[PDB]
């Protein structure tokens, strides 16, 4: 074979990873491993998906492991291996935070399978407290600064882009509304640089297309839609756009698209943080992060971004204290 | 002052394949979608999470959650996954489609009330088991047009059937073509003489070596026990990727007139000398519903699997009657 | 007995951006096709050659040719291109959208005609040039409501635009939100000041280092030129890939009601105090036609500019009149 | 960049060139390289289609070149370099066989500059006499035999496939007609092969929903389809399904789909043939030709095809005896 597929390894097989390679089956976008420690259930959802390649008329292999050397070779990983919830608590105290002592074990486990099978891999977490465990899978790996990230506000952006789209009555492919920071309460939807088609918001709400108390009203319902939808699941937490949002990113960095798409980064100076990992505009392509958009924040968004990393740096604390 | 109105979807249940048929229609942009459901809460979630993809895919529809039949009005297709997956108390190695029977019944007829009154114009693609009995049960008590009323099951027959094949002759899917037809259960019959590749007849490239006849007939018993194996293996509900899949490209087939040839539960009236009945046959959907019926040559051998298959939906239909 | 039919676009004009065109809807199998034209033989040419394609693409919509207005009759969406390109006698270099004047205003009030007889429903995007001229003259020949009549010319201009910029910056053109506005001529606008990274004002990466303000502004002269280059390299005709999938791409946000904000010509009402004409302006397209026209804050100096850019239409729209 | 793009070199900027093109930049399949002998064409060419991904809003890289070094490094190659008619005739005497001392001359060249900057290349002739210029090309530039094919069948297939869906109101998405042999006059459209979804159009036609002498038509018409073509265009020939033809084989290899794709193909025992390339059915895969699909041809089958090989034996010895 002179042209092989991409190979795209999905370590955790639950609702996002089995979601994300139904993706990668209906675009054809590469071959699929299912990883994950339980046995039978992701033998099933290997099944399902490869059938689905019949009706959508495509061609790439989907199977299943819990064995790491399997997915040796891998171009991209996508880490979604973890809980959504802690075990007891009810969903109205569902919070990202909490998951921290039972997912970094986790993490760490699967950071020395992918440096050990598949160090030249394009790592992609998603599993929370997201920021806190890109870091700790980038120290576990040793994998380069940018070859890993966290997706996170490339779903959060969705959610604000999404509300104002429907408020203006225009497609959400022409607003451009970004949340940077930490993945949680104290994320920043940056609502000055919101814009239609690049036409700053500010002009829409000065013709009355939008009220300055919706839009706020659409910034706090960005910051509680993740817990809006656990609560109304009763099982687990979003997998849809989650699952279109790491496979997005995974398509830039496989195509070499250079799409600008926020996700947790490593800092090294950016916004005046150090070793760390937050949500930022990035450009992902084929160099893996190939820029961090350093925007300049006027003193209130200093303001409320300093606060959301505050929130990382006590989460990595607690990290560090394990 | 819209002229030009979008397609409009309900999905009569909310479940695993309501909601992937949901995230389908994002992705291609095919409609605007009604994610209805007796369950309050869940749905809305699924809506949710659903209409928020529409960022990232960057189409535009409109993902919407509900429990009540006036939100379905205005439909031009309707998929019913309405109804139970496994009967509690049986293993997973006791899964039988025909189980569900007393359990579906009762919620495909009130269904069938709901889309009567508010969208009886609709193209309604049933997915509930017992599949061709719940798609009978539907029509009679729905009183649609016998072309707009059909049930997808042989679509995800065949699709198993090959995915098996391409993956032996090393061969894409697109290029396979292999046909399930009968009732969808353990009597559905692969047809084996039919299985080509781009026109060519499968027996040619056994008789060249490129596969033997033992693994076609392990591929035929297999995908006869796909369901199963999939039930078995998740250990929770059953399959909905190629399932959801299955349907939204037979109401993709109607809404945009393709007029594919997807087999599909159908209405009977003297193929195979079958009368007022559903059962698998291959068919052609389009912009007039269900197209055309194709009736195969079947042999006496082929016709003998094949009355198995029709003895079992006729079994269902009177176990139906006698509730 | 067909309930769900096909969308229909006709496509008046079969050269290089009508055939181009009808090839775009049989990829995206977005709608059956009619190329019509008053040349015979050619159209045929292209039905056959974009049907045939269909097959490959694995689609089905219908691509017929046409020389009688009547076969136009039904069309959800008219896309005129039929005109000259280039002015014979002039050498590429003199090549002036302009000079088109006289040859094509007698052509688009020929189309005017057909469209006003046999599909007065459509949604009719004009792409001949003189564009912003021949919109204007579309519109009042045919007597069409405002919000269903636009041209075709800026989301090509903003493409140039955006092309670039993306080059410079070594990212997709999709994050790249660049607008021109105003005549489609040597006058018309690049806002340089509403260039966005994904809503990052450009100014900021120009702050960075990231690209110059010198190369900015040679962007826009370019893109200003960009017609004519093309013009110039080809030695026939004009550009067609970029203007087809524009104008398509326009046909489809009304098709499905996406309410995509795309810049076209559009029938001003106020509107930078601007009253009876067309010009390149913000728009958003949908279901509804042009459903909104977006008036951006314009500081004086590119008030200067869109003044020349308006004094360029209202200049042809003088020559049209003494006809 | 860990990443990058597929490429594809146009050898040949015309019509089917510029279009293939346009096909990457919708589809985002590579980036694009319109090499040709003519300057100024391939620039406008390549700008219009580099412009049209702002549109699409995908990112490949479209540019123009006329000196070889430029297609180094392309995944594939696909060659339309050659005239299209014979200078002086009308179109009502268009042959293909006709085009032999003029294009002969340009594949050689072609097959010199691929040897020399991208021998690794898999590369799809289309140029006339499609047949004879493989050949041609594959003896001038040593590539593997199964790394050389031309496109042919798939589009003679396509006419094939879409004046029978026609007819029986089903999509050609589900109509599997085939043609092999030269791609000529004595092509061999198999009608016996012809199914819908796998079953024999011989079964619809003993139903009512076509006629033999339907049939007949049909397969006639598929062989005259491309000089009809030629009579109602006056300029050229077809170009948007040939262009569409090529690009779906070279998807094909880039993304390693094994699709049944007739095409020419070199062969060694197959169909009792010997050192040619002619049309028979094949599956492109990221091995290049991966199978070539022996049919069971009736006697009158055979002796349809062996006048369809004489076309190309005897073109062959006039490409010799120059
Ligand atoms: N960043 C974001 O925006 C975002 C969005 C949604 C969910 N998430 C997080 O994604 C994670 C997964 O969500 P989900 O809905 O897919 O959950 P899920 O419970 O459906 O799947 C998680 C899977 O991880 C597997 N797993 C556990 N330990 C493992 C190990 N050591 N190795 C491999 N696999 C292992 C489990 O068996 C399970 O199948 C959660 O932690 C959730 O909080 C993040
Ligand atoms: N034909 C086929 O090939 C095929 C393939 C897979 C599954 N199925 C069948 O499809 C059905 C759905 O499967 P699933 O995986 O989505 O199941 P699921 O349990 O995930 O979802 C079923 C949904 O139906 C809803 N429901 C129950 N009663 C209802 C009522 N009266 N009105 C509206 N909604 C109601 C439930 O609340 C639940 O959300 C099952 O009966 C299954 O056996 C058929
Ligand atoms: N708005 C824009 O941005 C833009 C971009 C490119 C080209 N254009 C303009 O688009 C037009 C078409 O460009 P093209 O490349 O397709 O040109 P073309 O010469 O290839 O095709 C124009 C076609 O119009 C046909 N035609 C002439 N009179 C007709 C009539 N009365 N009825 C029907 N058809 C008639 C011709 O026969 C010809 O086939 C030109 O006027 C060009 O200047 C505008
Ligand atoms: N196999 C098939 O099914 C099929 C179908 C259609 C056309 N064709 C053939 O494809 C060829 C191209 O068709 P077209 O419509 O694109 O023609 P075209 O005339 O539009 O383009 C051919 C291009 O080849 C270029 N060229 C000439 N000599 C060259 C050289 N030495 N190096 C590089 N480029 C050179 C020309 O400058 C011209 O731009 C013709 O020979 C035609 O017969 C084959
Ligand atoms: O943000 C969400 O929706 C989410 N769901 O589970 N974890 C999360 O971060
Ligand atoms: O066929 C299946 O996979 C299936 N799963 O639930 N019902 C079915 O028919
Ligand atoms: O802008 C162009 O490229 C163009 N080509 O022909 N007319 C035009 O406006
Ligand atoms: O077959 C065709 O259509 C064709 N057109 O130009 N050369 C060809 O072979």
């Amino acid at each position: 074979t002179v042209s092989r597929r991409k190979k795209i390894a999905m370590i955790g097989s639950g609702m996002i990873g089995g979601t994300m390679g139904y993706l990668c089956v209906l675009r054809e976008l590469a071959d699929v491993v299912l990883f994950d420690v339980v046995t039978g259930m992701p033998e099933g959802k290997a099944l399902d998906d490869s059938q689905a390649t019949s009706i959508a008329d495509t061609n790439v292999s989907v199977t299943s492991a819990n064995q790491y050397e399997k997915i040796a070779g891998s171009d991209v990983v996508i880490i979604t291996a973890g809980l959504t919830k802690v075990p007891g608590k009810s969903d109205k105290e569902w919070s990202r935070n909490d998951l921290l002592p039972f997912n970094a074990k986790i993490i760490r486990e699967v950071a020395q399978g992918v440096k050990k099978y598949c160090p030249l891999a394009f790592v992609i977490v998603v599993t929370n407290p997201l920021d806190c465990m890109v870091k700790c899978f980038h120290e576990a790996s040793g994998l380069p600064k940018n070859m890993v990230c966290g997706m996170a506000n490339v779903l959060d952006s969705a959610r604000f882009r999404r509300f104002i789209a429907d408020q203006l009555e225009i497609s959400p492919r022409d607003i451009q509304a970004t949340v940077i920071g930490t993945h949680g309460d104290h994320m920043l939807p940056l609502a000055r640089y919101v814009t239609v088609n690049g036409f700053p918001l500010r002009e829409f709400i000065k013709k009355g297309k939008m009220t300055e108390a919706k839009l706020a009203e659409i910034v706090e319902r960005t910051k509680k839609a993740g817990g809006e939808i656990v609560r109304l699941l009763g099982q687990g937490s979003a997998y849809y756009a989650p699952a279109l949002s790491a496979i997005t990113m995974a398509q830039a960095f496989l195509k070499d698209e250079k799409r600008v798409l926020p996700c947790s980064v490593y800092c090294q100076g950016e916004y005046g943080l150090h070793d760390m990992f937050i949500g930022l505009p990035a450009v992902i392509g084929g160099g893996g992060i190939e820029q961090v958009i350093e925007l300049e924040l006027t003193h209130e968004e200093q303001e409320c971004f300093r606060k959301s990393v505050d929130d990382v740096v006590e989460l990595n604390k607690s990290l560090a204290a394990l």
